[PDB]
């Protein structure tokens, strides 16, 4: 069962499926799949769409008429399947030039150039229909204390972010920004390195409501973090714009293991986090099938990220519908924790002796949270175990 | 040398020199201090101030008779000592009836009653002539997945702290809150786990000036994160209203070591920002001399903290000084870094083809950022080796 | 359905169930609990045995006739209840004596000490039926480097597992010890910290068949380090005397969860191994139900773990003999890592043209693992998604 | 002043200085190196040799007259500079055959064929005089559960060391081996991760006298582990072959930073620990200039890693002969803790009430170790503070 079809609104990056198989320590695994190959695979699985930085879709360095092409034949792709474009991004990462960042880079011609390079697919993105503009700064850093004055950085930061709402209101395009955090990796520490970090700096812009976020479940994990914990404060703020899913075992490089591997346990919270909120963008998958793998392999694991999804979107629902589960949240005081702490007002609480001076506080001690048996119920709804 | 005096604005929490040594594992290895005697000591070690949560001072249950006995004895050490307290903060995590939170408790009851326990201190505080109050929720979070819905609890987060901001202003204190994040321990995660999260969290109360972060080096540490990076974007929000020192071997539980101790080229890099930035608050330290020592290592970690402080110091000035670093920091474009990317706007750089057109981005690929021997210089200058 | 009985060999320490919620920020949450009602409770939820520390069955200190009610009282709760008791250990961690280690304390007399408590309640295992002896030498290490010297401390715990070698064999008994690795936490950093260094450790025991390891789930995560791996390897060297089940998140303090939680795929594959090698020591539990919990929650916590590891080998069962898993093993080639690389000898691999110079390496560099749809058949078994 | 000189046996990776940049996010920064030039550039640095994989020096495919005129280039460059060559190792990582492993590939054929390309570079690596011939099995290990039995797979990693052993003395040839571990990266969790974990392997070869460990500074940081406790282990069982120096932040990917960056006081605890032992081998760096700089930047990053080394190796010594520090160890008791625990006996311990019935355990827990202050003579002396 767990079939994907694309009202399920699954969307894949180019560079996922299209990952070659090159690391730190080794050469190519895989050929390069043609993006219109990928688009009618990803169809064929049940996929609603793809993404693509600007140099998946056209090789760096292309002429006009080069670049014209590639997006025709991708265009033509879309147009078969009826695959969607919900979101683009742009490379500031791979060609040396973004050496020291793109849009932090110490030299000023650099931070000129990256804001061009996005623009340009600013504009193809809205061609394409897409809704969603990220930008993940994984050059944006340092390996040592010297390289980079982070008040600095963050000027140039802001500065690079003003100027492209400025670009987007002054060509009345409808598309939003969303930024993703990493800690690190390609740099010793990356800038903004966390959700939270990003929320905190898109209060700063002059136009915020054009910026949100696009976590990643790996990413906060390589700081040891909770992902749905996160996922809750950006969905709280009003910002979680995109998402990427993808499995990662705690605290090392990035892996991109497919959705559901890593962390099962966060993968289940994670669903139940964004359908209990109605989150209604991409689930998107920014993942790599892993080098061993042949393209039957890759397709097998794209496959598996969406059977994941639905599979966890099931047990999580039917955890939060059992009348048992009900039972034990009101048990352990969910209903309460959604309750205003002093409606009543601040005067009022001063004024109530049973804040303070007649608070039992030896007997609310010893009331329990029944939180393990709560937690049980989640496991046995989880492995089908009830 | 390196002598620490009161004119340096170090202070400790009666906590730190007073903690008795008992861990998940242990008793205790000291008996208990009078907070009397820690002022006299630290005071004769060169200290400027203490800090303490309401139950350090006054043992928690006392009559009221016993609060002002309890005061009036620190009232008196501080004066016989020229010592200041520049903040306190309240114990909400010690007693078992903060064992799920106390303003984000599932319990309502016992929300309010942490409200009115944070009220009575701040009271005490302002008395006392401390400038800020922190906020350390190191209950708020959880262990599993269902007890803790996390958008209900940044409700209950904000309401708590939004009525002590209305409470400070009904009462005219100029006392501002500094809020501590910390990732996880005790809880297995904990909420507003980052700076970064603490910063986005602010700028949804009611009245954000109120606010600011009280980032302590070992948490953000505990999550992998560089902790100079993080006062940095504190530092460009306006939000480091107090500071907690101390060291950390990464990710592992809080170690509390003395500063300087853990990642020592961290330390560097942190005083170096906090001199360069002017940062004019206490210099705190939140550490735990080892459960190994007696007294006279109790008062050697502490005085070590205030040495290292000012080690470092001397050697990150000496490092910005040097003509030879100068020069190295113009090699890196550390200068450029600081300059705006496009003052000429955004119409200018569209129409620019050195952006874009004309860019040669071979040319500046081609260019070393010099980093490793800036890197090296400030390596030599730490460890006196020029 | 999953009902422990105790056919099933789970076993709990006394000290798991016992916690009373002290941690390094919070008193107690619950009243101690008298040996002798731990062993019915456990009994009755189906648990085959209980273990202990010394100091957890008779109170540090107790007087020879307080030592023999201790010892009585408990003899007939097992007696009442069939429970065995398989494994004893030593505190050498609460008392303040041991804040620098037992057996390699610095101070000679402690270490003597050390050996003398552990001895006298090896005759009290042996007394009470225990075939293994556990040592976790959580106070040996250091917070700083010139504190200890690590090969003198090896020196001393060599000499130390070697006199109680020498004891056991003196008495002709036939328990066997097993010393439990762990990284860090209450020592900053704790000697032999994983199951790697202990293994190694014991080869270089004067009697190495009479010691192998106790690891624990959470220890080996505390590094990220993979636990089934480390059971893998433990197994192949015949040294996997004890094993201790519970759940943790990665890199963080010690977090005792119930087994199942925290990394549950990491649960399934180590219940797979085990359950595959034919283990057929106690599965026991070292956890601690959390602190939010009351009595009821404590025992909820203690049936979960029995339960989640009769899921998860039913789960893994199912998959081994799942006939579209055999031949997903089969085209992954587990068959052939199975097979000796040369068999054939030295002399015939150095004259075998097909492993070098006719070996068409780009023919094998092709052909995929096919590890991607073997992971997702074990996703789907684990989560009843078949 | 720091400069190194031939004498101090510092050597160099062909591949550290040669890395042209490429990471997984990243192409090239820099071009090819030849490893005539990196032979001439180091040793005009006061390099004592360099080492390399197979495929750094003879490009994968060679024929055998580019295979001669390669090494007879190498060789020149040698003559010329008076450079050695104390150690080579196989490159069974780069290449795609090795997607799943050399020695514990699932492919038998893969297997047979990392034994043969090992095996020929173990010919050349005598006839350049290597003394050590490293392993690092950086394919070893797996991404998921199923894909990888490590029983079997240790078996065969078994088989492999075994067979090396064996032609090694088929031939006469004084070389040993040094395995070196890694706990992750390129594969999600590498077989044999810790110095412990191989130490431990080693044991179970036919001739472990012939085998030994090459531990690298990161590596064991990339687990949380303490660097020089895990060389003392090394140490202490004879088995420090080689040492790979760099530098690490904590949990994260492979950083191969310069020595000394990174984690510093670690750094200086392992020069107290190498120089203290009377370690002899090379002092090797396998290190990465970071891909931000230039050639110059190659070489003054390789000059910085010998430059730390002299500071702390000087700062190491005035430490340890240093009256107040020696002094200081003795009220720490580091000289008891060289003494044998009971040198009288097992039977002469027991009899001893001094070690029981008489201990007071009181009085020894009252006594501090003055651990502290220690640490704060050590950080004086590494600082130039003192
Ligand atoms: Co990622
Ligand atoms: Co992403
Ligand atoms: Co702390
Ligand atoms: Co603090
Ligand atoms: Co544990
Ligand atoms: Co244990
Ligand atoms: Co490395
Ligand atoms: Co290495």
């Amino acid at each position: 069962n767990y079939q994907p079809t694309p009202e399920d609104r699954f969307t894949f990056g180019l560079w996922t499926v299209g990952w070659q198989g090159r690391d730190p320590f080794g050469d190519a695994t895989r050929r390069a799949l043609d993006p219109v190959e990928s688009v009618r695979r990803l169809a064929e699985l049940g996929a609603h769409g793809v993404t693509f930085h600007d140099d998946d879709l056209i090789p760096f360095g292309s002429s006009d008429s080069e670049r014209e092409e590639h997006v025709k034949r991708f265009r033509q792709a879309l147009d078969d399947t009826g695959m969607k474009v919900p979101m683009a991004t742009t490379n500031l990462f791979t060609h040396p030039v973004f050496k020291d960042g793109g849009f932090t880079a110490n030299d000023r011609d650099v931070r000129r150039y990256a804001l061009r390079k996005t623009i340009r697919n600013i504009d193809l993105a809205v061609e394409l229909g897409a809704e969603t503009y990220v930008a993940w700064g994984g050059r944006e850093g340092a390996e040592s204390g010297g390289a980079k004055d982070v008040r600095d950085a963050l000027d140039r930061m802001k500065e690079a972010f003003d100027l492209l709402g400025e670009y987007v209101t002054s060509q009345g395009y409808d598309i939003r920004f969303a930024i993703e955090p990493k800690p690190n990796e390609p740099r010793g520490d990356i800038l903004l390195p966390t959700v939270g970090h990003a929320l905190a700096f898109i209060e700063r812009l002059e136009r915020p409501e054009l910026y949100g976020v696009n976590p990643e479940v790996g990413h906060e994990q390589m700081a040891g973090l909770n992902f749905p914990h996160g996922i809750a404060q950006a969905l709280w703020a009003g910002k979680l714009f995109h998402i990427d899913l993808n499995g990662q075992n705690g605290i090392k490089y990035d892996q991109d293991l497919r959705f559901g591997a890593g962390d099962l346990r966060a993968a289940f919270w994670l669903v139940d986090l964004l359908e209990s909120a109605g989150y209604s963008g991409p689930r998107h998958f920014d993942f790599k099938p892993p080098r061993t793998e042949d393209f039957d392999g890759v397709w097998a694991s794209a496959a598996g990220c969406m059977r994941n999804y639905l599979i966890l979107k099931e047990r999580a629902a039917a955890f939060r519908a059992d009348p048992e589960v009900q039972e034990a949240l009101r048990a352990s005081r969910l209903d309460e924790l959604a309750r205003p702490t002093a409606a009543d007002g601040l005067q009022a609480l001063l004024d109530d002796r049973s804040a303070f001076e007649e608070f039992d506080v030896d007997a609310a001690a010893a009331r329990g949270m029944a939180f393990e048996r709560l937690d049980q119920l989640a496991m046995d709804h989880l492995l089908g175990a009830r």
